[PDB]
Protein backbone atom coordinates (compact mmCIF):
# COMPACT_ATOMS: atom_id res chain seq x y z
CA UNK A 1 0.00 0.00 0.00
CA UNK A 2 0.58 3.92 0.00
CA UNK A 3 -0.81 7.14 0.78
CA UNK A 4 0.02 10.44 -0.67
CA UNK A 5 -1.27 13.85 1.34
CA UNK A 6 -0.98 17.53 0.39
CA UNK A 7 0.60 19.22 3.66
CA UNK A 8 -0.39 23.34 3.62
CA UNK A 9 0.87 25.85 5.24
CA UNK A 10 -0.89 27.15 8.72
CA UNK A 11 0.08 31.14 7.54
CA UNK A 12 1.98 33.49 5.73
CA UNK A 13 5.20 32.61 7.21
CA UNK A 14 5.00 28.68 7.14
CA UNK A 15 5.34 28.71 10.56
CA UNK A 16 3.83 25.35 10.51
CA UNK A 17 2.18 22.49 7.96
CA UNK A 18 -1.21 20.83 8.32
CA UNK A 19 -2.03 17.79 6.74
CA UNK A 20 -5.93 16.24 6.97
CA UNK A 21 -6.43 13.19 8.30
CA UNK A 22 -8.97 11.02 8.54
CA UNK A 23 -10.16 9.55 11.97
CA UNK A 24 -12.88 6.96 13.25
CA UNK A 25 -15.87 5.46 11.17
CA UNK A 26 -17.76 7.71 9.54
CA UNK A 27 -14.43 9.98 8.91
CA UNK A 28 -13.49 12.49 11.18
CA UNK A 29 -11.13 14.90 9.63
CA UNK A 30 -8.66 16.96 11.14
CA UNK A 31 -6.07 19.01 9.65
CA UNK A 32 -2.84 17.67 12.06
CA UNK A 33 1.10 18.63 12.55
CA UNK A 34 2.98 16.16 11.36
CA UNK A 35 6.22 15.79 13.46
CA UNK A 36 8.95 14.05 12.80
CA UNK A 37 10.81 14.66 16.21
CA UNK A 38 7.66 13.47 18.28
CA UNK A 39 6.25 10.29 18.77
CA UNK A 40 2.06 10.99 19.77
CA UNK A 41 -0.64 11.08 17.66
CA UNK A 42 -2.96 13.48 19.98
CA UNK A 43 -6.22 15.63 19.15
CA UNK A 44 -8.42 18.19 20.59
CA UNK A 45 -11.15 16.24 21.32
CA UNK A 46 -14.75 16.23 22.55
CA UNK A 47 -12.90 15.85 26.34
CA UNK A 48 -10.42 18.52 25.68
CA UNK A 49 -11.34 21.37 28.34
CA UNK A 50 -13.64 24.00 26.75
CA UNK A 51 -11.70 26.68 27.61
CA UNK A 52 -9.36 25.45 25.78
CA UNK A 53 -10.09 25.06 22.75
CA UNK A 54 -10.82 27.89 20.20
CA UNK A 55 -11.46 26.87 16.63
CA UNK A 56 -9.92 23.67 16.31
CA UNK A 57 -12.00 20.75 14.91
CA UNK A 58 -12.61 18.02 17.98
CA UNK A 59 -12.62 14.04 17.10
CA UNK A 60 -15.39 12.95 18.81
CA UNK A 61 -14.87 9.31 19.51
CA UNK A 62 -18.56 8.39 20.82
CA UNK A 63 -19.37 9.07 17.09
CA UNK A 64 -17.06 6.87 15.28
CA UNK A 65 -18.33 2.63 15.34
CA UNK A 66 -14.81 2.05 15.28
CA UNK A 67 -13.40 3.60 18.71
CA UNK A 68 -13.07 2.18 21.91
CA UNK A 69 -11.18 2.95 24.82
CA UNK A 70 -7.88 2.14 25.65
CA UNK A 71 -8.59 1.15 29.21
CA UNK A 72 -6.12 2.12 31.70
CA UNK A 73 -3.75 4.48 29.18
CA UNK A 74 -2.95 8.26 29.83
CA UNK A 75 -0.89 10.12 27.95
CA UNK A 76 1.41 13.35 28.87
CA UNK A 77 3.88 15.04 26.56
CA UNK A 78 5.90 18.36 26.76
CA UNK A 79 8.00 19.60 23.21
CA UNK A 80 11.04 22.14 22.77
CA UNK A 81 8.67 25.40 23.02
CA UNK A 82 7.56 24.61 26.18
CA UNK A 83 3.76 23.54 24.71
CA UNK A 84 2.52 20.50 26.34
CA UNK A 85 -0.93 18.55 26.44
CA UNK A 86 -2.37 15.41 28.20
CA UNK A 87 -4.73 12.91 28.17
CA UNK A 88 -6.13 9.87 27.44
CA UNK A 89 -6.32 7.09 24.49
CA UNK A 90 -8.63 5.39 21.86
CA UNK A 91 -7.89 3.11 19.41
CA UNK A 92 -9.51 3.77 16.01
CA UNK A 93 -9.08 3.82 12.34
CA UNK A 94 -6.89 6.55 11.27
CA UNK A 95 -6.04 6.98 6.97
CA UNK A 96 -3.85 9.63 5.85
CA UNK A 97 -3.66 10.03 1.82
CA UNK A 98 -5.41 7.06 0.87
CA UNK A 99 -3.24 4.69 3.63
CA UNK A 100 -5.16 3.19 6.35
CA UNK A 101 -3.90 2.06 9.58
CA UNK A 102 -6.79 0.05 12.04
CA UNK A 103 -6.26 -0.19 15.63
CA UNK A 104 -4.30 3.07 15.67
CA UNK A 105 -3.99 4.97 19.75
CA UNK A 106 -5.08 8.29 19.30
CA UNK A 107 -4.28 10.34 22.46
CA UNK A 108 -7.50 12.55 23.06
CA UNK A 109 -6.77 15.80 24.79
CA UNK A 110 -8.42 16.38 28.10
CA UNK A 111 -6.04 19.61 28.65
CA UNK A 112 -3.55 21.59 26.19
CA UNK A 113 -1.14 24.52 26.88
CA UNK A 114 -2.01 28.00 25.63
CA UNK A 115 0.13 27.84 22.16
CA UNK A 116 -2.00 25.07 21.03
CA UNK A 117 -5.74 26.31 22.23
CA UNK A 118 -4.21 30.20 20.50
CA UNK A 119 -3.28 28.42 17.21
CA UNK A 120 -7.17 27.43 15.68
CA UNK A 121 -5.09 26.03 13.04
CA UNK A 122 -4.14 23.10 14.18
CA UNK A 123 -6.30 20.22 15.18
CA UNK A 124 -3.33 17.99 16.90
CA UNK A 125 -0.20 16.38 15.58
CA UNK A 126 1.07 13.14 14.38
CA UNK A 127 4.53 11.82 15.41
CA UNK A 128 7.08 10.22 12.68
CA UNK A 129 9.27 9.91 15.08
CA UNK A 130 10.42 6.38 16.39
CA UNK A 131 7.58 4.56 18.63
CA UNK A 132 10.50 4.57 21.60
CA UNK A 133 9.67 8.30 22.55
CA UNK A 134 5.94 7.61 22.56
CA UNK A 135 3.94 8.82 25.57
CA UNK A 136 1.38 6.64 26.37
CA UNK A 137 1.33 4.77 29.80
CA UNK A 138 1.23 1.84 31.27
CA UNK A 139 1.39 0.31 27.50
CA UNK A 140 3.66 1.97 25.36
CA UNK A 141 1.89 2.77 21.84
CA UNK A 142 3.61 2.45 18.16
CA UNK A 143 3.45 5.77 15.77
CA UNK A 144 0.88 5.79 12.82
CA UNK A 145 4.07 4.81 10.29
CA UNK A 146 5.40 1.94 12.69
CA UNK A 147 2.07 0.31 12.09
CA UNK A 148 1.57 0.88 8.88
CA UNK A 149 5.37 0.00 7.99
CA UNK A 150 4.32 -4.05 7.22
CA UNK A 151 1.61 -3.31 5.00
CA UNK A 152 3.58 -0.23 3.05
CA UNK A 153 5.03 -1.12 -0.74
CA UNK A 154 8.51 0.18 0.54
CA UNK A 155 8.85 1.35 4.75
CA UNK A 156 9.71 4.55 3.75
CA UNK A 157 7.85 8.35 4.07
CA UNK A 158 9.32 11.43 2.66
CA UNK A 159 8.42 14.80 3.15
CA UNK A 160 8.63 17.57 0.35
CA UNK A 161 7.66 20.97 2.15
CA UNK A 162 7.03 24.24 0.08
CA UNK A 163 8.26 27.77 0.96
CA UNK A 164 5.09 29.38 1.03
CA UNK A 165 2.62 26.66 -0.91
CA UNK A 166 1.45 23.51 0.22
CA UNK A 167 4.03 20.35 -0.32
CA UNK A 168 3.39 16.76 0.19
CA UNK A 169 3.72 13.34 2.70
CA UNK A 170 4.13 10.23 1.08
CA UNK A 171 4.17 6.93 2.74
CA UNK A 172 5.48 3.73 1.27
CA UNK A 173 7.00 5.15 -2.20
CA UNK A 174 9.57 7.48 -3.73
CA UNK A 175 8.60 9.57 -5.80
CA UNK A 176 11.00 10.18 -8.35
CA UNK A 177 9.38 13.03 -10.28
CA UNK A 178 9.53 15.20 -6.99
CA UNK A 179 13.48 16.03 -7.07
CA UNK A 180 16.46 16.86 -8.83
CA UNK A 181 19.24 14.74 -9.27
CA UNK A 182 19.96 12.41 -6.83
CA UNK A 183 19.30 11.27 -3.35
CA UNK A 184 21.82 10.88 -0.86
CA UNK A 185 21.49 9.25 1.87
CA UNK A 186 23.03 9.19 5.00
CA UNK A 187 23.00 7.19 8.66
CA UNK A 188 20.63 7.63 11.12
CA UNK A 189 21.22 7.56 15.30
CA UNK A 190 17.91 6.27 16.77
CA UNK A 191 19.44 6.23 20.12
CA UNK A 192 17.66 9.39 21.40
CA UNK A 193 14.32 8.40 19.22
CA UNK A 194 14.58 10.93 16.84
CA UNK A 195 16.00 10.98 12.86
CA UNK A 196 19.41 12.02 14.03
CA UNK A 197 22.46 12.39 11.66
CA UNK A 198 25.42 14.35 10.88
CA UNK A 199 25.71 16.91 8.36
CA UNK A 200 29.24 17.20 7.23
CA UNK A 201 29.44 21.06 6.63
CA UNK A 202 27.87 24.37 6.01
CA UNK A 203 28.87 27.49 3.80
CA UNK A 204 27.16 31.19 3.81
CA UNK A 205 26.18 32.64 0.56
CA UNK A 206 28.86 32.52 -1.69
CA UNK A 207 31.54 31.49 0.54
CA UNK A 208 33.67 28.73 0.81
CA UNK A 209 32.15 25.34 2.43
CA UNK A 210 33.57 24.64 5.82
CA UNK A 211 33.96 20.94 6.46
CA UNK A 212 32.74 20.01 10.14
CA UNK A 213 30.29 17.44 11.73
CA UNK A 214 27.15 18.87 12.99
CA UNK A 215 25.15 16.01 14.48
CA UNK A 216 20.83 17.38 14.55
CA UNK A 217 17.66 15.88 14.21
CA UNK A 218 15.54 16.05 10.74
CA UNK A 219 12.17 17.53 12.54
CA UNK A 220 9.07 18.88 10.60
CA UNK A 221 7.82 20.11 13.63
CA UNK A 222 10.24 22.71 14.47
CA UNK A 223 10.19 25.81 12.41
CA UNK A 224 13.04 27.44 12.32
CA UNK A 225 16.82 25.61 11.84
CA UNK A 226 18.79 25.07 15.51
CA UNK A 227 22.43 25.57 15.33
CA UNK A 228 25.60 25.56 16.77
CA UNK A 229 26.57 29.39 18.01
CA UNK A 230 29.56 29.43 15.85
CA UNK A 231 27.66 28.66 12.62
CA UNK A 232 24.82 30.90 13.21
CA UNK A 233 27.08 34.17 14.12
CA UNK A 234 28.74 33.58 10.82
CA UNK A 235 25.84 33.57 9.02
CA UNK A 236 24.21 36.54 10.39
CA UNK A 237 27.58 38.65 10.10
CA UNK A 238 27.19 39.01 6.65
CA UNK A 239 24.18 40.43 7.53
CA UNK A 240 24.24 44.20 7.81
CA UNK A 241 22.74 45.23 11.28
CA UNK A 242 22.00 41.43 12.44
CA UNK A 243 22.29 40.87 16.28
CA UNK A 244 21.46 38.96 18.61
CA UNK A 245 18.39 39.92 20.99
CA UNK A 246 17.83 38.88 24.40
CA UNK A 247 14.57 41.02 24.54
CA UNK A 248 13.32 39.22 21.54
CA UNK A 249 14.67 35.35 21.77
CA UNK A 250 17.11 35.19 19.25
CA UNK A 251 18.53 36.95 15.97
CA UNK A 252 16.89 39.78 14.52
CA UNK A 253 17.91 41.92 11.06
CA UNK A 254 17.10 44.87 9.40
CA UNK A 255 13.97 44.21 7.19
CA UNK A 256 15.48 46.27 4.60
CA UNK A 257 18.39 43.36 4.44
CA UNK A 258 18.54 41.08 1.23
CA UNK A 259 19.86 37.72 3.43
CA UNK A 260 22.42 35.01 2.01
CA UNK A 261 21.40 32.02 1.44
CA UNK A 262 22.83 28.83 3.63
CA UNK A 263 24.03 25.38 2.70
CA UNK A 264 24.52 22.53 4.48
CA UNK A 265 26.17 19.11 3.82
CA UNK A 266 24.80 15.45 3.42
CA UNK A 267 27.72 13.46 2.74
CA UNK A 268 29.09 14.58 -0.74
CA UNK A 269 26.14 16.84 -1.24
CA UNK A 270 25.28 20.03 -0.64
CA UNK A 271 21.63 21.33 0.15
CA UNK A 272 21.18 24.97 -0.80
CA UNK A 273 18.37 27.31 1.52
CA UNK A 274 17.91 30.17 -0.53
CA UNK A 275 18.09 33.92 1.87
CA UNK A 276 14.44 34.45 1.22
CA UNK A 277 13.60 31.02 3.44
CA UNK A 278 15.33 32.68 6.35
CA UNK A 279 13.03 35.84 6.67
CA UNK A 280 10.42 35.48 9.33
CA UNK A 281 9.32 38.82 8.82
CA UNK A 282 8.26 41.74 11.29
CA UNK A 283 9.08 41.16 15.35
CA UNK A 284 5.54 42.44 15.99
CA UNK A 285 3.51 43.99 13.50
CA UNK A 286 5.09 47.14 11.79
CA UNK A 287 8.21 46.63 13.27
CA UNK A 288 11.70 47.06 10.66
CA UNK A 289 13.63 44.52 12.91
CA UNK A 290 12.77 41.20 11.31
CA UNK A 291 13.18 37.82 12.98
CA UNK A 292 15.71 35.46 11.16
CA UNK A 293 15.02 32.26 10.93
CA UNK A 294 18.76 30.68 11.64
CA UNK A 295 19.19 30.94 15.36
CA UNK A 296 21.46 29.01 17.67
CA UNK A 297 20.59 25.86 19.53
CA UNK A 298 23.29 26.58 22.57
CA UNK A 299 20.90 25.87 25.88
CA UNK A 300 18.05 23.50 23.26
CA UNK A 301 20.63 20.57 23.89
CA UNK A 302 20.52 19.33 20.44
CA UNK A 303 20.75 20.84 16.68
CA UNK A 304 17.29 21.04 14.66
CA UNK A 305 16.86 21.16 11.16
CA UNK A 306 13.51 21.96 11.39
CA UNK A 307 11.47 23.33 8.78
CA UNK A 308 13.51 26.16 6.90
CA UNK A 309 16.19 23.48 6.19
CA UNK A 310 13.82 20.30 5.18
CA UNK A 311 11.65 22.73 2.77
CA UNK A 312 14.80 23.34 0.58
CA UNK A 313 14.99 19.53 0.28
CA UNK A 314 13.41 16.61 -0.69
CA UNK A 315 13.39 14.20 2.30
CA UNK A 316 13.68 10.35 2.73
CA UNK A 317 13.05 8.98 6.05
CA UNK A 318 13.52 5.37 5.61
CA UNK A 319 12.39 2.87 8.18
CA UNK A 320 14.17 -0.04 6.97
CA UNK A 321 15.37 -2.28 9.25
CA UNK A 322 18.42 0.53 9.55
CA UNK A 323 16.75 3.75 9.31
CA UNK A 324 18.44 5.94 6.99
CA UNK A 325 17.84 9.40 5.87
CA UNK A 326 18.06 10.53 2.40
CA UNK A 327 17.97 14.13 0.53
CA UNK A 328 17.59 16.14 -2.75
CA UNK A 329 17.48 19.18 -3.87
CA UNK A 330 14.09 19.84 -5.67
Amino acid sequence: STGSATTTPIDSLDDAYITPVQIGTPAQTLNLDFDTGSSDLWVFSSETTASEVDGQTIYTPSKSTTAKLLSGATWSISYGDGSSSSGDVYTDTVSVGGLTVTGQAVESAKKVSSSFTEDSTIDGLLGLAFSTLNTVSPTQQKTFFDNAKASLDSPVFTADLGYHAPGTYNFGFIDTTAYTGSITYTAVSTKQGFWEWTSTGYAVGSGTFKSTSIDGIADTGTTLLYLPATVVSAYWAQVSGAKSSSSVGGYVFPCSATLPSFTFGVGSARIVIPGDYIDFGPISTGSSSCFGGIQSSAGIGINIFGDVALKAAFVVFNGATTPTLGFASK
